[PDB]
């Protein structure tokens, strides 16, 4: 058995795809990971497991996404160039020790099924977003692109709870058509994989599994932090942002008392405005903080803000070893844009969050953080503008550090570590679902 693994070319999709492959290798399955050449020349390959990489093309080997004329051009070029480049990996390996038997492609790339079917291969999409989010999208697809509020099977959800495509009308029309066209052919899939575990959205997994065979194979957080069954899986080893020489960071955090630091980070792709950046900077400077401002975003922090940094309470970085930060006892709360990987990381580490979602599926994750998992609070935004003002930010941070919702939320969230380990340990639902997939593949 041999699996070709095709992530969407961003950090948030690549690392679950890699981590999943480490589990496949642990279970005796050969995997080749298909990176775009733009990405492959942007990686800095320090590994934490055996890795086999094949290169494919999205049609932007030189400049990547930012050189495309439009988002919708990128997707269609990606389909054309990606279909050819993926086919060639399959062809080339046919006469080899292990010809490929299964394509595990990102759900954002449904055309990979066509390629998988043309070579008689097993095909399974891989959803990097939670069951709740995708079931919402699925219900729109079997509709014709909009949704019945309230959702009869999940009626506690409102307009501000939905993905940004619904509440910001007309925004990202091409990206909106992508998340819906995840379902154009998923019927024909041999299985459907989602980077979640059953006990985290037990309800919403059921709803979605009525329509399609869903196999939860998360969480994709490295084995060392949970189940420890995979000795080599110590961290995230395919990173698009250079690694700071990260022990400066983790040494600084063992300097500070337990639960004293506020961690701030917005993922790999989210861009705030100048206005957004000073409201944050003021609210956060009321605290001992660790803030990740990526390099493309230093522009928009206040004039001379990085000088005014109190070096005895707080620190600003271009990027961070987020896994090790969230495992560090000096963190008190995590101010997060609610990217799915970041949310599952904070839940697994028992770090309560201040949710400050920005777009696509982050509003849903923020609702579940506050009202389903009761593991954090959503910051309030002025409705004219969608911007969180410095005092609404500071209010929310204090509610998770000092309020006494704060020690209730503190204990509600520590439930999840042990649930996640149980699913990754022998006989867990995730460990069982991975075995069903491995069974099919050979
Ligand atoms: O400074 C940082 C910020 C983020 N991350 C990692 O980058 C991923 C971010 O993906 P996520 O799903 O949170 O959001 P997206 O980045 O896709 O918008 C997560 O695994 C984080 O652990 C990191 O390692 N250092
Ligand atoms: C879409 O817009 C969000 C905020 O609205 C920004 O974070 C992204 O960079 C952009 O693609
Ligand atoms: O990379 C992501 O996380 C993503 C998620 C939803 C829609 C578009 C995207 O690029």
């Amino acid at each position: 058995g041999h699996v070709l693994a095709v992530p969407y070319p961003t950090q948030g999709h690549i690392t679950p795809f890699r981590q999943f492959c480490k589990r496949l290798h642990f279970k005796g399955l050969k995997t080749t990971l298909a990176l775009t050449t733009f990405v492959f020349n942007s990686i800095n390959p320090d590994l934490s497991g055996p890795i086999s990489i094949a290169t494919i093309s999205d049609g932007y080997d030189h400049g990547g996404f930012e050189t495309a004329d439009s988002i919708d051009d990128y997707l269609k070029d990606f389909k054309t160039s990606g279909s050819k480049t993926i086919a060639d990996i399959i062809q080339k390996h046919q006469t080899s020790d292990n010809p490929i038997t299964c394509i595990v492609y990102d759900a954002f790339l449904p055309w990979a099924l066509d390629v998988a079917r043309e070579f008689g291969l097993v095909a399974t999409p891989f959803f990097t977003q939670p069951c709740a989010v995708n079931y919402v999208y699925y219900l729109s697809y079997i509709n014709n692109g909009s949704l019945q509020l309230p959702i009869e099977e999940l009626p506690f959800l409102e307009l501000q709870d939905l993905p940004s495509f619904f509440s910001v009308s007309g925004s990202y029309p091409a990206y909106f058509e992508m998340v819906l066209q995840q379902f154009i052919n998923f019927e024909k899939a041999d299985f459907v994989l989602v980077n979640s575990f059953q006990e985290l959205e037990l309800h919403e997994n059921e709803l979605w599994s009525k329509a399609c065979p869903v196999l939860t194979i998360g969480p994709t957080i490295p084995s060392i932090y949970l189940d420890q069954r995979i000795k080599s899986d110590t961290g995230y080893d395919l990173n698009l942002f250079e690694s700071k020489d990260d022990s400066f960071c983790i040494n600084w955090l063992d300097t500070r008392p337990q639960g004293s630091v506020v961690y701030v980070a917005f993922g790999s792709m989210a861009q705030l405005t100048n206005v957004q950046m000073e409201e944050l900077a003021s609210a956060v400077s009321n605290f001992s903080f660790l803030w990740v401002v990526r390099s493309s975003e230093e522009e928009k922090l206040p004039s001379g803000f990085l000088e005014t940094v109190n070096k005895e309470k707080s620190l600003v970085l271009k990027w961070s070893p987020q896994l090790q930060v969230l495992s560090n006892k000096a963190i008190g709360c995590f101010l997060t844009h609610c990217g799915w990987n970041s949310t599952m990381e904070a839940l697994t580490f028992g770090v309560p969050m201040v949710a400050m979602p920005q777009w696509t599926d982050q509003p849903m994750n923020a609702k579940y953080i506050q009202d389903v998992w009761k593991a954090g609070v959503r910051v309030k935004t002025e409705k004219e503008s969608g911007i969180a003002k410095r005092e609404e930010i500071e209010f929310s941070i204090k509610e998770v550090m000092e309020g006494e919702r704060s020690k209730e939320m503190k204990k509600n969230v520590k439930k999840w570590r042990d649930l996640a380990v149980k699913s990754l340990n022998e006989g867990g639902s995730t460990d069982t679902n991975i075995d069903t997939f491995v069974s099919r593949v050979q």
